[PDB]
């Protein structure tokens, strides 16, 4: 089911970026946002897919995983989902996904058939995987906060079956999933260019862009990060060199690896998420009903 | 087929409290307050009381599910993962009879909780995504045909129609087909009065909006004519009770017109209404509109 024409892309309705630091102001030049597509509920996860040039980012509460083409067109990957929040791609290329609904971490074939990777941690379900990446040695990192399991539109409702919100690492050999650390509404991930720092967002306690030491099988020296001036870091992305957008109440915000806020790129909505595309010329912004972009010079 | 809300105690909605000018309305309501009896919904559509399991059943055309509120206040998921369906109604066996947008046809549910094609097709061609449904005395099963499920991605799948008109169906109990009674201008809501000698349609187009009336005699729909026009918004949904009133769904709330299209009085909602009927005695007015099932108690 094809949902959007192949099309030019239309200019968001939004004020331009407010940058600081010029090096931030020499990323974007005269960027303006765009529209790509605006009849979803819930934009979610966005995700490029190298093998197919398509950005893909699912309506969590229209329960779809679309796929934006270069052309514009906007196609159905997976319909009737059971809730799918977060997106990701492995290594092999193939679409890694993360569901409210079956509480799980799922995988999809070609034939868009998304299969259970898992669902339980030591034997209890998760509560409501919420995000997730792939490491590169293969393993797939991802949070579980309860926010599947407290809102009808996202999912069930229940009880959680764990007594806390942790992150966790599932190892690509098959063996049992790992409790890395625990959080209070941990939402959004991602892993610093040398994968040697990973952040958390925790979004309940102290809305903040946590950063932790990846090391030695293990998570350390966990601390603050950064803040976003407004709303919540939802989704967020790091860089080739460093840099951090995240998603905000406001649009996204911009920090270096030292926690620095950069810079503020406005969007029309509150911003859930956000990503690069593979030569990162591209930023995609997922917020409501919409799917934006900002391409850079 | 999860639980969405634990049963308790429904909870008063925030809306002013009915404005009556006509006597007899007054004294049909009462006292009575609306109350919310769900909030979690996004776009709420097609209420059906469904007696064999003293169920409201409605759906959520963009969340894709058909809901059933339990008289405890418990609401369970009866269809998940639906083809955007949109209107539902009972028939004379208690069976669950559904208007799809995304599969566009008419469906009905068994006990297993499954939804069985009825008719998706008219001379060989795809209907354009059924709306609103009603079923008649005799166990036909009556359905408006707008194109809004091929128009809205949050609501079905876009297309372009097979069909060069927006109809109004009925599809007979014994052998069919399916028979082209009329066509409107964006169809939308349909309701039999009482005799079922007139069948009123509302028309909801982006070329009047207005709920239109029908003579129903020998096989045919005859002498259309308008009947009435609601204040604010469009008149998506409708019922109509025993004594003739036609209760209608409007951008405020629902409006009552009596038989003759005079308007009686109006029910304000919190939020822009959808849809709305009765439960089998007529005691509790249910209404449907965008993330609420909300209710109202007769005396
Ligand atoms: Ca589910
Ligand atoms: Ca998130
Ligand atoms: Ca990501
Ligand atoms: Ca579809
Ligand atoms: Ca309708
Ligand atoms: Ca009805």
């Amino acid at each position: 089911c094809r949902v959007r024409p192949a099309g030019p892309a239309v200019p968001a309705d939004c004020d331009p970026p407010r940058i600081t630091h010029a090096a931030l102001a020499a990323r974007l030049g005269d960027a303006r946002l765009l529209t790509l597509y605006d009849q979803a509920t819930w934009s979610e996860g966005p995700a490029w897919w190298e093998a197919q040039r398509t950005l893909v980012w699912s309506d969590l509460v229209g329960r779809r995983v679309l796929g934006w083409r270069e052309d514009g067109t906007v196609d159905v990957l997976l319909d009737a989902t059971a809730f799918t929040n977060g997106n990701a791609v492995d290594a092999q290329q193939r679409l890694v996904h993360c569901e409210h609904g079956r509480r799980a971490i799922t995988r999809s074939d070609a034939d868009g058939q998304a299969h259970l990777l898992v669902g339980r941690y030591a034997g209890k379900r998760l509560n409501s995987p919420n995000d997730l990446i792939v490491a590169r040695d293969g393993a797939i990192w991802f949070t579980d906060p309860p926010f599947g399991l407290r809102k009808p539109s996202q999912g069930c409702p229940a009880d959680p079956e764990l007594a806390h919100h942790s992150v966790y690492r599932l190892p690509p050999d098959g063996s049992p999933l790992q409790r890395m650390a625990d959080l209070d509404h941990p939402n959004g991930l991602a892993f610093s260019p040398d994968e040697q720092t990973l952040y958390v967002s925790q979004t309940p306690g102290s809305v903040e862009i946590t950063a932790f030491a990846w090391r030695d099988g293990a998570l350390h020296d966990r601390r603050h990060f950064a803040s976003v001036p407004d709303g919540l870091p939802d989704g967020f992305c790091v860089d080739r060199g460093g840099w951090l957008w995240s998603s905000s109440g406001t649009g996204v915000c911009v920090f270096d690896s030292d926690g620095q806020l950069l810079g503020h790129i406005p969007t029309p909505g509150t911003a859930s998420n956000c990503t690069f595309d593979q030569a990162q010329q591209r930023l995609f912004i997922t917020g409501g009903p919409c799917l934006w972009m900002l391409p850079l010079p």
